[PDB]
């Protein structure tokens, strides 16, 4: 589709069979979403944000809908004030930005 | 032009007759410059992101200029560690996400 940015670009995803609002955010590398359960092992990493840096759990290769757009991919989980879809995957399903 | 999200989005502005380099950011209420000076009145203001909250300086019908289009809207100067243009100025040049 095409989204105009009057408003919050919030979107339905679901991860684990469970729906979820979540923002797409082209000034994010990564895909960082708040506390829930994953399948598998986990790598640290620190991510750094406006307002300083955060310490998430990574998870890979988890199956993803975005606005019924289906990706598999790296997916963080930590302290954000909201979830937020990065370019990560914003790529997997085809996004570009335009004017 | 279109703008592919393989890369961070980046582009210059002018803006207070300095050129800069700043991130295109759909997830962005606010623009976030770092620290510069601007003309005429400002009033103080807490922003949040990742990682917590920064102050900042919010002046109002600031003339930018980015890609070549022009638009006026309001400029939050602050300690951020990059330039972040946000949905109040990406409206104005008519961008929208596309997939
Ligand atoms: C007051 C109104 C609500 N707040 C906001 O709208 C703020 N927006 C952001 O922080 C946001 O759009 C993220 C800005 C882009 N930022 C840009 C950015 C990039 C690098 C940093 C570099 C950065 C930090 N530290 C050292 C080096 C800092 C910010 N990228 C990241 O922070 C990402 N980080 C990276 O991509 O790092 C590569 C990530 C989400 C993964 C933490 C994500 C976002 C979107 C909305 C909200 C509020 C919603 C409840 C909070 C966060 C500011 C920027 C206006
Ligand atoms: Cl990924
Ligand atoms: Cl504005
Ligand atoms: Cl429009």
């Amino acid at each position: 589709p095409q989204i105009t940015l009057w408003q919050r670009p919030l979107v339905t995803i679901k991860i684990g069979g469970q729906l979820k609002e979540a923002l797409l955010d082209t000034g994010a590398d990564d895909t960082v979403l708040e506390e829930m359960s994953l399948p598998g092992r986990w790598k640290p990493k620190m991510i750094g944000g406006i307002g300083g840096f955060i310490k998430v759990r990574q998870y890979d290769q988890i199956p993803i809908e975005i606005c019924g757009h289906k990706a598999i991919g790296t997916v963080l989980v930590g302290p954000t004030p909201t979830n937020v879809i990065g370019r990560n995957l914003l790529t997997q399903i085809g996004c570009t930005l335009n004017f």
